[PDB]
């Protein structure tokens, strides 16, 4: 029985308004409604992963695995295994597999975060999962951001409270990130941007959706907006929008957008949005391929439609050698050459590099680097041929192509790191000189830039 190098994973988000749900979910793990949409004829073909976001979510945890468990079922005649299921407030993430995966998975690790301070902490937040899935990290967070159209900095906010805290993956990649722990990592939720237009223009936002005319809607959603200028999910990836806003309706039908200020919303205008999204991030040169990104038009419990999105996803094989895992591949080496580290920082430390990868026994530290003045105020941090040759477990082309390099750059006096970033080793050639480059991030903001170039030998 082969190891497969594909999977298809199902990502829902769903904010159920704090109302049970109808009998009947099926059309949200079809991928049926409006927007991209999956095809009739894959209708009986389950899904590799499923991963079930839930916001507002009134049920037990027993209550909902039921229900999803049984929808499932119905759809594809295969009963699930429950991988991880974790809840902070009404936030919930489900993951399920298909039941030949049980022993392809390991390593599973839950948290969560709560967003805000006082006033602002009690119902906010996220939750996530992760896992190994064969030779490949899986990472899945659903999030409630802040509320409100005039709050999209707080959302901001939450985002980098978020990636900070949020601790899964391996924690022996100390200077990283969830947004560079895993070979793929989902981010979706209620995520609560708005259409920023004016109250006034309500009406006229309505009749464009019934129109189907998302346009010039879409020029005005806050998320697309703040990610165009980097104020939040830098280096992430989300589908196009092809499906009317889900939120906020009358609940019992879709027929009618409820926008107006009621006292039940603070006396706030909820102009119909896309608050309830799917994004993605994976390492370079990963497979990773959208195939559906949609909303249900059946389900009508909540004041929100639920939102899918299905992705194909490269998987590698737990890789076994005569020599590593627990010795090196002597037929195996990575090199850095000419490499230099541009930092946005105005701090004057000596920096030094640590190499992160399980193609590797354990992380690399560099030598401290040699600082120069940029031409227009820069700090360039350069590493010359100076970098430790890395010696990777496996010298197999077909293990090693397959394998990324994290990077973070560290303060020699405080051994913080000031930027993080990866390399993959899917290279046009071996024993070459190839320029390779990444950009460097820091609680998932831009510090700098890591350039120059690589030679990898393999066994072939
Ligand atoms: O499509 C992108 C995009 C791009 F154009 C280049 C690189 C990476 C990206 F994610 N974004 C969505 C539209 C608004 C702009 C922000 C990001």
């Amino acid at each position: 029985q082969p190891e497969p190098d594909m999977i298809t994973i199902f990502i829902g988000t769903w904010n159920m308004g704090n109302a049970p749900p109808p009998k009947k979910i099926t059309s949200w793990f079809l991928s049926k409604g409006q927007g991209k949409t999956r095809d009739d004829s894959a209708d009986y073909i389950p899904h590799d992963i499923y991963v079930i976001g839930t916001q507002e979510d009134p049920l037990s945890e027993k209550e909902w695995l039921e229900i999803l468990k049984h929808s499932l079922q119905e759809i594809t005649s295969v009963t699930f295994k429950t991988v991880a299921i974790h809840t902070l407030w009404n936030i919930r993430i489900v993951v399920l597999a298909k039941p030949e995966h049980e022993n392809r998975i390991s390593h599973i690790c839950t948290d969560n975060v709560k967003t805000g301070i006082a006033n602002t902490l009690g119902n906010k937040g996220a939750v996530g999962v992760s896992f190994m899935f064969n030779g490949t990290s899986l990472g899945f967070v659903n999030s409630h951001l802040t509320s409100g159209s005039e709050k999209k900095l707080r959302r901001n906010q939450n985002y980098m409270n978020i990636l900070r805290f949020l601790a899964l993956g391996d924690k022996k990649l100390s200077p990283f990130n969830i947004t560079h722990r895993f070979t793929h990592l989902f981010w979706f939720g209620d995520l609560n941007y708005r259409v920023d237009l004016p109250t006034w223009e309500a009406e006229t936002i309505i009749q464009k959706i019934k129109q189907q005319q998302y346009a010039d809607l879409l020029s005005h959603d806050q998320l697309l907006t703040e990610r165009r200028e980097q104020k939040v999910f830098l280096h992430f990836e989300e589908e196009e929008i092809t499906f009317a806003p889900t939120y906020r309706f009358e609940r019992l039908t879709r027929d009618k957008y409820a926008y107006t200020k009621q006292k039940a919303t603070g006396m706030k205008y909820n102009l119909p949005s896309w608050c309830d999204r799917v994004l993605w991030k994976s390492y370079p040169l990963v497979h990773v391929v959208c195939q559906s990104y949609g909303s249900t038009s059946d389900i009508m419990t909540s004041d929100h439609s639920p939102v899918f999105a299905t992705f194909e996803a490269g998987v590698t094989s737990q890789f076994v050698s005569k020599n590593g895992p627990g010795t090196v591949d002597s037929q195996g080496q990575i090199e850095f050459l000419r490499c230099y580290a541009t930092l946005k920082t105005k701090s004057q430390t000596k920096f030094y590099l640590e190499f992160h990868s399980s193609c590797l026994e354990s992380f690399v530290k560099s030598q401290e680097g040699e600082n120069e003045e940029g031409s227009e105020g820069e700090l360039v941090v350069k590493f010359g041929e100076t970098l430790p040759k890395l010696k990777p477990i496996i010298s197999d082309p077909e293990y090693l192509l397959d394998q990324h390099i994290l990077i973070s750059i560290k303060s020699s006096d405080s051994d913080e790191s000031y930027g993080e970033g990866c390399i993959a080793l899917r290279l046009e050639a071996t024993e070459t000189q190839l320029p390779i480059y990444t950009p460097l991030t820091h609680h998932g903001e831009l510090t700098g830039h890591f350039q120059g170039e690589i030679k990898l030998q393999t066994s072939q």
